[PDB]
């Protein structure tokens, strides 16, 4: 049962390269705008203690160099939204999809398009971690790169890269320049916190082998939600809450396996483990899959 | 940071994905400039299936016989035939959407992208590694039929795969671009076996290695092997033979990190003996073999 990624054409056909002086990143072309870390005014230096309204202030359009391919997008306007630079170019993008901005919840998962100066380099798919870093993959120039989702002809982006921490770790912003997590755009000490394994994804994949056929593990006993928790807790798993129960519901349907009862068989295998078995081929449990992953695949239509 | 299973962005696949329909029968083509390629059993039943004789079944059919749609609109098919296990059909326009190809026949333990297409229209990228055994592992490619693997190099796609079966057994087996199956399978729906399969030995050796540039390093150790000595422990835990050309592979990996090839095998086959106990790699509790030294250095350098 592989993650995979959505197709990212619809991205790709967005990416472009900003540049302010000395550094360089990607940028998000939609229409005649161009959005992009603000950080990318920034030097090294300037990391330290930013001051981004008088730094963007010093600036002017042609301080932005944009290239779509081999295309210099002449910037005609420029300003900033909350930790985002929003740069107006002359050319809407022929290209662009129908598309919204989201701001995921921990736990979601999306798709990131690697990118390298404006080039697409690689697309995999990830979750947002209950801590609010993504663990991910990005080289000297990622700066930028976005995540997203598609839904039927839409893409929805839901994510911008700004900064690798200490842990090697990702942390960025929604579409509208809005951290994840209590992360800021400079050099300070923050770290990452504790993590913990996403339960309702968890559910969400014992659910998607049930409907692959894969049920060993289910038992014929039930749980309380709180002393489901009272024991994952105990196993670094989030707490689960009424409102996760719910949205598992379309799976427990489907499967006629109520949530309270694969809650048990969980409680089961993190007491007594696998014992060399496997679930969907995996000797570990899963937990970057969406109950909403689980239906888009095993549904397929 | 980090390290993923990365797939090639597939926008460039994307733009040549088209569905054919033959009779009641429905799966994908590729369409480049003005041919499209789907494999030839489109032309045959579920039934047909059972034992086909491809001659037999096409010569019975016209250009008419074919409709092949990008989206909703149908493409004319002004000509046809087969080659090897492909049906080539000639339409009436060209892709402008056609990106700088190739067509490559890889070897087993590389590595590619796939994009999952259902009735010609996109549904998700993934990376795999064709086995040694020439199946691919993915319950992904169930309906597939005709969804391509390929790979890109700057501009340039280079289409190695078309899906074309399910093997019997699990995993799926298909062909190259040209129509000719990976493995000794064959265009029919019949109990197959499907070889045994190892473990790539010179992906885990890449992996290990990318696990040190990130900064991993708990499983070396002080020892080193003779390649001979190594096979010796390896082959008993269905790893594929490591070869001299393997370990020249590797160089580069081994001049970055100043860790030997043959102490890097050393330390594997303490891994193979010794277990993880409990540890971890690069985030895996075990060992991964579908990234190549290339992957490695694509993914760990720029």
């Amino acid at each position: 049962f592989r993650k995979m990624a959505f197709p990212s054409g619809k991205v790709e056909g967005c990416m472009v390269q900003v540049t302010c002086g000395t550094t360089t990143l990607n940028g998000l072309w939609l229409d005649d705008t161009v959005y992009c870390p603000r950080h990318v005014i920034c030097t090294a230096e300037d990391m330290l203690n930013p001051n981004y309204e008088d730094l963007l202030i010093r600036k002017s359009n042609h301080s932005f160099l944009v290239q779509a391919g081999n295309v210099q997008l002449r910037v005609i306007g420029h300003s900033m939204q909350n930790c985002l630079l929003r740069l107006k170019v002359d050319t809407s993008n022929p290209k662009t999809p129908k598309y919204k901005f989201v701001r995921i919840q921990p736990g979601q998962t999306f798709s990131v398009l690697a990118c390298y100066n404006g080039s697409p380099s690689g697309v995999y798919q990830c979750a947002m971690r209950p801590n609010h870093t993504i663990k991910g993959s990005f080289l000297n120039g990622s700066c930028g790169s976005v995540g997203f989702n598609i839904d039927y002809d839409c893409v929805s982006f839901c994510y911008m890269h700004h900064m690798e921490l200490p842990t090697g770790v990702h942390a960025g912003t929604d579409l509208e320049g809005k951290f994840y997590g209590p992360f800021v755009d400079r050099q300070t000490a923050q770290a990452a916190g504790t993590d913990t394994t996403i339960t309702l994804n968890v559910l969400a994949w014992l659910y998607a082998a049930v409907i692959n056929g894969d049920r060993w593990f289910l038992n014929r006993f039930t749980t309380t939600l709180n002393d489901f928790n009272l024991v994952a807790m105990k196993y670094n798993y989030e707490p689960l809450t009424q409102d996760h129960v719910d949205i598992l519901g379309p799976l427990s349907a489907q499967t006629g396996i109520a949530v309270l009862d694969m809650c048990a068989a969980l409680k089961e295998l993190l007491q007594n483990g696998m014992n060399g078995r496997t679930i969907l081929g995996s000797t570990i449990l899963e937990d970057e899959f969406t109950p909403f992953d689980v239906v888009r695949q095993c549904s397929g239509v």
